[PDB]
């Protein structure tokens, strides 16, 4: 019985996810193969490939909107703050779209969000990537991972570390069947400073776990340790993110030139 019921649940938020988010892995993957379309996305490996990508591809934000100006490293880190706060809008409704989630009062959803969303960004992040680099511009453009290399310090070094973790996940094989029940996983999670009602969170975030690991036995029947490495990644994502904020807390002391999302800095506030 529990094994049968846990299927529909995890179709329910296979249903959020294919509703709410930008690309699926199994578009992405079809792009950085090169076997789907007529047209390879535009490759963005220096300064004037850059230069040439924001005169001619099309940007979720367009370019007069971002701050203004200031060198070409800041610009790629703009660009990077701007697909963030996109990428908290998709799951943000990705979450309200789960109803054991709208169920909680409004302030325990914010923060979940709030201490989820960039562990779930750089999970998502590595359907877009691989060893080379990874799509920008939905699917319209591709930024190679040594132009990102070449960035001067610290945006260069709060970059890699991503590719580092998004190359090992996506030896995992994840479909996006897969990846909609971990995503939730990450954004339901008992752990959080400050959740009021932490037993319910937690209850939600063990049914969660548990249709996990039916659907991996079901999905990928062959692949041994599969559901406890997983919740190594889960793990391996929270020192992921307390890295990537230190690193931006660097950044904001030490580059104040550079402006940061102010619904970032929400989500650093503390
Ligand atoms: C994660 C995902 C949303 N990214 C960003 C990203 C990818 C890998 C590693 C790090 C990184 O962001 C680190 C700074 C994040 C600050 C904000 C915060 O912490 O909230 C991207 O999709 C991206 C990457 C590159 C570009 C890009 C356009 C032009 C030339 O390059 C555009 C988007
Ligand atoms: C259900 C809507 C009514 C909600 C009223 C309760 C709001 O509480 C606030 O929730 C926030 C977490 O989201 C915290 O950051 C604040 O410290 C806390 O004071
Ligand atoms: C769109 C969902 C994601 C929102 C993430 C940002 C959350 O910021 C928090 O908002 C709370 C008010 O609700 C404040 O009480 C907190 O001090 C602040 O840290």
């Amino acid at each position: 019985p529990q094994v049968a019921d846990l299927k529909a649940f995890s179709k329910h938020i296979y249903n959020a996810y294919l509703k709410n988010f930008n690309m699926t892995k199994k578009k992405a993957r079809s792009i950085l193969t090169g076997k789907a379309s007529h047209t390879a996305p535009f490759v963005i490996h220096d300064i004037e490939t850059l230069w040439q990508a924001e005169k001619g591809l099309v940007w979720k934000q367009l370019v007069n909107g971002l701050p203004p100006y200031k060198e070409i490293s800041v610009h790629v880190f703009y660009r990077c703050q701007c697909t963030t706060v996109e990428t908290v809008r998709e799951l943000t409704e990705f979450a309200k779209s789960i109803p054991s989630f709208s169920s909680l009062f409004l302030n325990d959803q914010v923060t979940l969000l709030k201490y989820g969303v960039h562990e779930a960004i750089f999970a998502m992040l590595a359907s877009i990537v691989n060893k080379d680099g990874l799509l920008v511009a939905n699917g319209s453009g591709f930024v190679t991972r040594e132009f990102l290399r070449s960035l001067r310090k610290p945006f260069s070094d709060i970059i890699e570390p991503k590719f580092e973790f998004a190359v090992k996940f996506n030896a995992l094989e994840l479909d996006d069947s897969d990846l909609a029940l971990f995503i939730a996983a990450i954004i339901l999670c008992g752990d959080r400073p400050g959740l009021m009602n932490v037993p319910r969170v937690e209850a939600i975030q063990d049914t969660i776990l548990r249709a996990l690991e039916f659907h991996l036995q079901a999905n990928h029947p062959d692949a041994q340790y599969l559901f406890p490495k997983l919740l190594q990644k889960m793990a391996d994502l929270r020192q992921l993110v307390t890295e990537h904020a230190q690193m931006m807390q660097r950044i904001k002391k030490t580059e104040t030139e550079t402006s940061l999302h102010p619904l970032l800095q929400e989500i650093y506030k503390d």
